[PDB]
């Protein structure tokens, strides 16, 4: 439901308005041609207007398919790529990969196939595009078109930008609404934080901590920040909407009490990927519990509620007795200095709870006081059942190792050590990260599962506006980019991109 005049709101400015952008946007190849969704498409569209560059984009696409191809189908896919792109007589032959690299990857196919067989070549491809072609694109109309899209992206985000609908629950420091962008019609979840309730509790730094952590991480398995803006009496965080219900609901109301191992495997795998993306920013979630794992319309999960998350200064540890009773790792209960390790304890708690239908330290039918739950977490050894395979028992107690130094994933290798565990022996994480694995459960779309100045300065740092990557993804999902990104007939400069007549 895009506003009747959405084409006027997203109307491209004249290229002459973007001059200040042209000389401030850093010209990084990976940023303008890969990370940024709309730049990526534009550069790919530039290469589509040249004969020599065309085959280089097609080859990268086919290598992407190779990586997610099933194992038994890998030798077949590999041969096709070579006969098509790496044959000297092919019409779309890749040339910058020297003859001493096509004759090399030929041997990898003469042997067993690996999912990274073409990773060597693909890099040689990007090394060529980073050079001449990238600098030609920079002086093409497609980059001028990119500058226009950036100009729109940086437009101020007000309250008429959105359209509030309902209250999707609530929590502390505010409530969560469901909002829609009038111009594109995309649904988000607005996290409205009462302005006067923040100053009173004196928790200003905790509000920026969450906003800054959300905008810096872009993961398929963590709620993504798309906008942040101030308003009268509230500060808002526009986040990914999740209509599939939380994991606590599905463990207890909709599962046995619990799930099958294979089903928990899927959710555990996605949660482990979420945590890995956070850890790449040396950030700890510290708040793993079933009700913070939400499900979307398709059955995939995202971590939510980064309010207790913090960015660890690299090479340093932190202190903080924070979390929920029963989901706090020993180092946290003891108020020790820890790193990322609480998040791998929490992953243990979830795999266990998913499979058994109760916490590993408190029964579903047990009346127990907090202190006894903490004692257990610190001293007692959890017990497993026939619901767990030996592999499942292993990863759970490895992750529930009370000594954070001996705990799985709490080493130099990190999440990779956990993905290698026999528990995920049958989980192809590459196909998972690409969304190609069907979720186990699919929700139904119809279900129901005061005038100071120091405060002014605190708002400017928070109300940064739209987030770059999520905003561009919004333009693409709603097909606003497909509709507005129109050039002139037969490779002609459209009026907006021609400096002769504004
Ligand atoms: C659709 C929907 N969204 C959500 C919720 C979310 C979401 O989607 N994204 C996000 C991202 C981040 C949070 C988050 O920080 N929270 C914490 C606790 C919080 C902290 C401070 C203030 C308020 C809240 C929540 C959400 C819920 C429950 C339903 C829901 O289940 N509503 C009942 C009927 N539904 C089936 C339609």
């Amino acid at each position: 439901g895009k506003s009747k005049k959405w084409k006027e709101i997203l109307k491209f400015p004249h290229i002459s308005q973007c001059e200040d952008l042209r000389r401030t946007i850093d010209r990084d190849y990976c940023s303008l041609c890969d990370k940024q969704p709309i730049g990526r498409l534009l550069f790919r569209q530039f290469c589509e207007t040249r004969p020599g560059l065309e085959c280089y984009i097609q080859f990268l696409d086919s290598v992407a398919e190779y990586e997610v191809t099933p194992d038994e189908k890998l030798g077949e896919k590999g041969k096709e790529i070579m006969t098509k792109y790496l044959t000297p007589k092919s019409p779309v032959f890749i040339a910058q990969v020297g003859q001493d690299l096509v004759s090399q990857t030929e041997e990898k196919l003469l042997q067993k196939p690996c999912k990274e067989l073409f990773s060597a070549c693909a890099q040689s491809v990007h090394e060529y595009l980073r050079g001449e072609p990238f600098h030609e694109y920079l002086d093409s109309m497609f980059f001028d078109r990119f500058l226009q899209w950036k100009w729109l992206e940086r437009q101020p985000v007000t309250k008429n930008t959105f359209r509030q609908y309902r209250v999707l629950g609530k929590g502390g420091f505010g409530e969560v609404c469901a909002c829609q962008v009038r111009a594109t019609g995309k649904m988000y979840a607005c996290k409205r934080l009462e302005k006067k309730r923040i100053k009173k509790r004196k928790g200003e730094s905790m509000a920026l901590n969450e906003k800054q952590i959300l905008e810096k991480v872009n993961s398929q398995f963590v709620v993504n920040l798309a906008y942040a803006y101030e308003t009268k009496d509230a500060l808002c965080l526009v986040l990914t909407i999740m209509n599939g219900g939380d994991l606590k609901f599905h463990i207890y109301n909709m599962g046995n009490p619990g799930f099958e191992e294979e089903r928990a495997l899927f959710y555990a795998a996605e949660i482990l990927c979420g945590l890995e993306d956070l850890h790449r920013e040396n950030t700890v979630y510290r708040n793993l519990k079933p009700e913070n794992i939400l499900l979307d319309d398709y059955g995939h999960i995202r971590i939510s509620d980064l309010g207790l998350a913090v960015k660890i200064p690299e090479g340093d540890l932190i202190r903080g007795r924070v979390g929920t009773v029963g989901y706090m790792a020993p180092e946290v209960l003891n108020n020790q200095r820890y790193g990322l390790s609480p998040d791998y304890w929490g992953l243990g708690c979830l795999i266990y709870e998913m499979i058994e239908g109760q916490s590993p330290f408190r029964g579903r039918k047990e009346k127990v006081k907090r202190e006894e739950v903490d004692r257990r977490v610190l001293e007692t050894e959890e017990v497993y059942s026939h619901k767990f395979s030996e592999e499942a028992k292993s990863i759970c107690k490895m992750l529930l190792t009370k000594d954070a130094k001996q705990r799985l994933g709490c080493q130099e290798e990190g999440a990779a050590e956990v993905k290698r565990h026999p528990f995920f022996r049958n989980m192809n994480f590459k196909r998972l990260e690409a969304g190609m694995l069907d979720p186990p459960f699919v929700p139904d779309p119809r279900a129901v599962y005061n005038l100071d100045h120091t405060d002014d300065d605190f708002y400017s740092k928070f109300s940064t506006g739209s987030v770059s990557i999520p905003w561009q993804n919004e333009m693409i999902e709603t097909e606003c980019f497909k509709e507005l990104n129109v050039f002139g007939p037969n490779g002609t400069l459209p009026p907006d991109l021609n400096r002769n007549h504004p």
